[PDB]
């Protein structure tokens, strides 16, 4: 199996450690971990295309979209590879991530390793909003924390 870790950091209090695992090179990817420092409620969770400046949040933003699709929720047929929906933070600001995804991969031509994991200020509207921007980013507001998806050491 192949594994990765992203350490999420930003300018504010949001931080977390997110794990990835994929048993077969074309198998589902499991994603898990906790993010703290969030406001209670839904927060957009995505893989950005950025693979150069993956440290800050400044250069991230455009979702990883190697197949030139429109933005959607993770279970939509039409979605970016980087569209991982929302995570939910509880009352004391902790969101637990538990995702199984069929579109991301840690191997091959479009591997998410090296790309930037991002947690955002607001809910991802899953591409169901009333403007073109919904179909690009889901209108999830500012990026609160991000980090490179690195191969596990
Ligand atoms: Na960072
Ligand atoms: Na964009
Ligand atoms: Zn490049
Ligand atoms: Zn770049
Ligand atoms: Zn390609
Ligand atoms: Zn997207």
């Amino acid at each position: 199996a192949t594994k990765a870790v992203a350490v999420l950091k930003g300018d504010g209090p949001v931080q977390g450690i997110i794990n990835f695992e994929q048993k077969e090179s074309n198998g589902p990817v499991k994603v898990w971990g906790s993010i703290k420092g969030l406001t209670e409620g839904l927060h957009g969770f995505s893989v950005s295309e950025e693979e150069d400046n993956t440290a800050g949040c400044t250069s991230a933003g455009p979702h990883f979209n190697p197949l030139s699709r429109k933005h959607g929720g993770p279970k939509d047929e039409e979605r970016h590879v980087g569209d991982l929906g929302n995570v939910t933070a509880d009352k004391d600001g902790v969101a637990d991530v538990s995702i199984e995804d069929s579109v991301i991969s840690l191997s091959g031509d479009h591997a998410i390793i090296g790309r930037t994991l991002v947690v955002s200020e607001k809910a991802d509207d899953l591409g169901k909003g009333g403007n073109e921007e919904s179909t690009k980013t889901g209108n999830a507001g500012s990026r609160l924390a991000c980090g490179v998806i690195g191969i596990a050491q």
